[PDB]
């Protein structure tokens, strides 16, 4: 209906992300900060040396086989149009390795899509059944990059002594979360989805520490104008958070409602 904040970014993305509610009375979520690249609260020393980069000698625009980054990545998964390939594995994806600072390409090479930024036109909203969450304000093929999830890097020991766990992504590899509660871009407002249309890539950019995968949302198929952007948040969070609430997606795959679970719950017997 009408729009609540212009940006919820404050301007640090490439495009604004308004906020909109035309459904209840909530003014506008405050009770976090958003950042636009991932932060840190202890000491978690990500190598940063250069020197420990894998990088390419391409002196064309990355586009051919024998870029090395593409390489690593198995091949590069990006068409000329920075979307994934269509033979992507969306089941099981592979890690990415875009070019870097150490890389003999240009900075417009064909393989940067994540450490691009946001480009399609997203909004905050007010669900009807779910909090906020978000939308697309455009068509989004399939393969796009949407955002990345971004927030506080925490060990899993600070993970589990972490009272709300609501915003969380595990990253696994010694394994390391992201928690978007306190500090979190636009990704911490992004539903679940039993029959989701996005999927998270794990990316590698500026640095290849693999304890610090970065964590990129893809279009898993076409998106329609105005059509809620969702991710599976896997077993882990709903084995902790079905005592507390069900999942509302709606969808007649969904296997989290209140009913999918008394059901599995009856044949038990
Ligand atoms: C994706 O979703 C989730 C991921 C969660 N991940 C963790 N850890 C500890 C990671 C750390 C590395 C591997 C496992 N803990 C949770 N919860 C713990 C439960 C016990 N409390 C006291 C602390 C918080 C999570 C809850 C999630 O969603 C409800
Ligand atoms: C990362 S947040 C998503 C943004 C949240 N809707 C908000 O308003 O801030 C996760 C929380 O959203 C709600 N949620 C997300 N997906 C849901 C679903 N499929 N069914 C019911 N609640 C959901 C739950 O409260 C969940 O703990
Ligand atoms: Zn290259
Ligand atoms: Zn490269
Ligand atoms: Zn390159
Ligand atoms: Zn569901």
């Amino acid at each position: 209906e009408k729009i609540i904040c212009r940006d919820v970014a404050r301007g640090y993305e490439n495009v604004p992300i308004p906020c909109v509610n035309g459904v209840d009375g909530e003014p506008c979520p405050e009770d976090y900060k958003y950042i636009s690249e991932n932060c840190e609260t202890s000491t978690m020393n990500i190598d940063r040396n250069i020197t420990h980069l894998q990088h390419c000698t391409c002196v064309d625009d990355c586009s051919s086989s024998n870029c090395l980054c593409g390489q690593l990545s198995i091949r590069c998964w990006y068409d000329k149009d920075g979307r994934l390939l269509q033979e992507f594995n969306k089941i099981e994806p592979p890690l990415i390795f875009e070019c870097n600072q150490a890389c003999s390409c240009w900075r417009n090479c064909k393989n940067r899509v994540v450490q691009s930024g946001i480009k399609v036109r997203l909004q905050l909203y007010r669900t009807a059944k779910m909090g906020w969450g978000v939308r697309a304000l455009q068509t989004i093929p399939q393969g796009t990059f949407i955002c990345e999830y971004v927030g506080e890097l925490i060990s899993d020991a600070e993970a589990d002594v972490r009272e709300d766990d609501s915003y969380l992504f595990d990253l696994d590899n010694e394994v390391y979360c992201i928690d978007a509660r306190y500090y979190g871009n636009i990704s911490r407002f992004i539903n679940h989805l039993c029959d989701p249309n996005i999927i998270p890539v794990r990316v590698f950019m500026l640095h290849q520490d693999l304890r610090f995968p970065r964590i990129a949302f893809f279009s898993s198929r076409d998106i329609r104008t105005g059509e809620e952007l969702g991710f599976d948040y896997g077993d882990r969070f709903w084995d902790i958070k079905s005592k507390y609430f069900t999942c509302q997606c709606g969808s007649e795959k969904c296997k989290h409602s209140a009913e999918a679970i008394a059901l599995e719950q009856s044949r038990l017997a």
